[PDB]
């Protein structure tokens, strides 16, 4: 019960609404999770959305599962770093007798992996800065560009975006976080939808 | 004297500024003030800056008028809050036996209606979150991202957008909002503009 | 040694990257250095990026030399500005008896000349608003909106772009802003690019 997760679109006589998980499976360094979807914008494949990704770098990005990704969000991952222990002009770029001031890899700044977790909801126009980690069930009001990692079942806005409230007590959330039933079989998840959706989940796994 | 606030491109041969009330009112929820216009940012009508307006939540947007809506603005209204009690998923989305979780009205979040007073400046590409209340006379700054409320007379800017400082004196605010000049019929306020451009309508009217 | 700065695309068959002075020299109130280079959105030429900029409000905008700038930036010049003295609503705009309340020029407010310093790195779509000064040797993040202006070789990101941290300790600054390497004989320059590239600069010619 529920979509195919191997469909590219999942909704039927719909090519705005896209699974994430088959779009990027064909990608280098990229882990993404069964049910994350992404809601087109213009129509765009979320492939389009990942910015500045060279394997060379190894860099990699981690989506979990069940995360609603709004529409014109951007993931920067680390290709566009500029060397900057001094000046940040790229002389290399233009030939001409200057290629041969060409950086070292361990000369480019990486920030590191970008990797975001399960039941995520960022909202539309979203922009990710490298090296971020968003923790599970967590808020990213729209139009936030995240420059900082972002605490589980937090929501957060802004640019750059900061912490604004707790979802839920501490104590909740530590059960959920716990708990992790994004990690359940499905069928087991089918049976639960209405309690994940209300978070009585806790009550009777406890 | 002045245009008719009827016509759609009161200004000839320039098909970008457009009065919103003619285009406006032809919608369910929506309302519109006189001489309110906007600014096109490539030729869209205004109508299509508004995002997520679905009659059956039932939220209203309102706007004052001699209003002046910088391109590219942005305006979103209840219609993309996810249920937040527990997961943020949309399952009923998908359908295929998960439409049985389709929410509730009741249990989706409304934040409220959105309004924006008259005689208020907001700068291009702002983009403006649903349930906010936006004061007369005030100026929102290029770029910001409106989330909470903002006083009359206000100037304010930001993502998320924070009030900076006061145009002018409480006194005077205090009888700006009493005056309400953009209250009048256009045969008087027609003769007044130049004291309404410098904030002497104060000592003539009061 | 190095490519011709004269050229508009140095890199052949690119029409990507672009120097900004061969592009903006024909016009006026602009000024630009020597190897400063746009990259490119979707192929746009960087004149295109600075707006409502009119010779008669006679603001300036000033770039040095070897500035970076990303795709999407933004500068923002005052012919956006509306009165503010009372009512922000544009009168005369709209004519048909109304253009006799044109506002004289002493009336418009203007923030003043806009100057981008040297050396300076400009991630993408940052929005640079009018009367700023950006210092030589800074870098902005993505996605950043310049309200103010930024101390030198400084770190700056965010809406408003607010300074995060100091490139380097003062000692080393100091120095910088002292050698001036930017306007050294390019021939100079093309012998220390390495020393230029990681700071080593300082221990020799100082």
């Amino acid at each position: 019960m529920g979509p195919n997760p191997m469909k590219m679109y999942p909704i039927e006589g719909n090519k705005s609404v896209q699974f994430i998980k088959p779009i990027l499976e064909k990608l280098e360094n990229v882990e993404v999770g069964e049910y994350s979807y992404y809601d087109s914008k213009n129509g765009e494949t979320f492939d389009k959305q990942i910015l500045y990704h060279y394997p060379i770098l190894n860099d990699k990005l981690k989506i979990g599962k069940f995360c609603s990704i709004g529409p014109g969000v951007t993931i920067i991952m680390n290709g566009a770093n500029h060397r900057m222990d001094g000046s940040t002009y790229p002389f290399n770029l233009f030939g001409n007798g200057w290629e041969k001031h060409m950086p070292k890899l361990d000369q480019l700044p990486i920030k590191g992996d970008t990797i975001i977790g399960n039941d995520v909801w960022i909202g539309k126009d979203v922009v990710i800065m490298p090296g971020v980690k968003i923790g599970d069930g967590a808020i990213v009001a729209a139009n936030s560009v995240v420059v900082k990692d972002i605490a589980p079942y937090m929501l957060a806005g802004g640019n750059p975006a900061n912490e604004i409230k707790q979802r839920f007590d501490q104590d909740t959330i530590n059960q959920l976080l716990d708990i992790k039933w994004w990690n359940w079989p499905i069928d087991i998840i089918n049976e639960n939808i209405d309690k994940i959706l209300d978070n009585s989940i806790i009550r009777e796994v406890i």
